[PDB]
């Protein structure tokens, strides 16, 4: 009822949200990773171990990937046009070394997805190969490509109930190791993901009625087949080898981060467990260095929601009447993760909103001033770095300097639109010049 006004009573900012208006959140409760790190429930070893499985991957994958030493990783490129662009289009200095983490163009699904979708898939046929006595760590994993394998793989099932790019990422990688897949996806999703997984040799079910109800029958159905998997600790360690990855890929260019040299990481979030998986990975990498931020949709606050209010799961953003409708289709969540809410909070600097409109205007200039063409998702962390370099409050709070802050990288996360097809390019690009 209108019982939303006393939420807004006792945490004003809710109010901002209702507005559908651009809000920015500095978390006062942010942490350094010694404290922080309790709240996760996964250590540096569960990560450095999903790595050693992907490189253990790494012959197969080639072989399997043309595109992919094996690995299915993505650029970071620099971006100073649209850097100073921003400058002209919104009229707030960005200090510091702005770049990009093109996460959407990552082979299989052109999305961050991916990283997280593939892992799943990897761990699940791994496991059961070495149970089945047919592998151990120290193969060559090449072999999963026999033709023992292949028939070994079409005995067991995987099921999954996404209608997004995870979907796409567990449907090729699953029908590529060779199992039998059921993607189950509403009739309302993308013509040419169902497509591209069935041109993959995936199951693509559809549902017009209750995706939702068919989703959770497909679960039970799933669980009286014991060769069936239905699809997170697994998802979310997966997003987290890019933190890794990522200072891998700075070492190689001479790229520092330092308390003197900073780095910030604008990462677009639906649920959770994309960004927040990658945010964890950033932070064992680099430590209280790295100052991470979710970036939202104004019609789809579910996580700074959650995490402002302090409530997590007990709320949804329809509860608070906002509609959780908006051009960010894969942001668009209602309800956070409350996993990732608990687990993340105290590593998390902030987290902001932006409008359809921001997002457009900056995907067209993405577009105009680098060459670089994404969907409206990806745009949701380019809003951020302008909000940090604005605020003194933040910055005095973390002690930043205005030579640190000189030093800064902003690095704002892409994650997807790498495959959309050229129709519905066409599209964004015609809502903002």
């Amino acid at each position: 009822m209108e019982n939303i006004q006393k939420l807004i009573a006792r945490y004003p900012l809710v109010e901002d949200l209702v507005a559908l208006k651009e809000t920015t959140w500095f978390n006062p409760g942010a942490t350094s990773l010694a404290q922080g790190l309790p709240y996760v429930g996964l250590t540096e070893q569960d990560v450095n171990a999903a790595h050693d499985r992907l490189a253990r991957f790494a012959p197969y994958l080639a072989k399997a990937f043309p595109q992919t030493g094996g690995m299915i990783e993505s650029d970071v490129v620099a971006i100073p046009a649209m850097q100073k662009r921003l400058e002209k289009e919104y009229g707030q200095t960005i200090n510091g070394e702005m770049l990009l983490k093109k996460d959407s163009h990552l082979a299989i699904s052109g999305s961050i997805k991916a990283r997280g979708g593939i892992y799943e898939v990897l761990t699940h046929a791994e496991k059961l190969a070495l149970e089945a006595g047919l592998l151990t760590t120290d193969d060559d994993y090449s072999v999963l490509l026999s033709p023992e394998f292949k028939q070994f793989f079409s005995q067991y099932s995987i099921a999954v109930g996404s209608t997004g790019n995870l979907g796409l990422s567990i449907g090729i990688m699953s029908a590529c190791i060779g199992f039998k897949v059921t993607v189950h996806m509403s009739a309302d999703a993308r013509a040419w993901k169902k497509a591209k997984l069935r041109s993959h040799g995936v199951t693509v079910v559809e549902y017009e009625d209750d995706y939702g109800v068919a989703v959770e029958q497909g679960r039970k159905a799933a669980q009286s087949d014991p060769n069936c998997f239905f699809i997170s600790r697994t998802l979310f360690l997966g997003y987290a080898v890019a933190g890794q990855r990522l200072k891998a890929q700075f070492a190689q260019q001479g790229r520092v981060v330092d308390a003197s040299h900073p780095l910030f990481v604008y990462l677009p979030c639906g649920v959770g467990g994309g960004p927040g998986g990658v945010a964890f990975g950033l932070k064992l990498a680099f430590g209280d260095n790295v100052h991470c931020f979710f970036a939202e949709p104004t019609h789809s606050p579910c996580m700074l929601l959650g995490v402002y209010t302090g409530l997590h799961d007990a709320i949804s953003v329809q509860d608070i009447g906002i509609d959780n409708l908006t051009a960010a289709d894969g942001l668009a969540v209602g309800r956070a993760s409350g996993f990732v809410g608990r687990a993340m909070e105290r590593l998390l600097d902030g987290l902001y909103t932006l409008d359809d409109q921001t997002m457009y205007d900056m995907l067209g200039w993405l577009a105009q001033e680098e060459g670089i063409r994404l969907e409206p998702s990806a745009l949701a962390g380019m809003a951020g770095p302008q909000r940090i370099c604005a605020s003194v409050a933040y910055q005095q709070r973390h002690g930043f300097s205005q030579t640190q802050l000189g030093n800064a990288t902003h690095l704002v996360w892409a994650t997807g639109g790498g495959m959309v097809p050229e129709d519905e390019m066409e599209q964004y690009l015609a809502k903002g010049r």
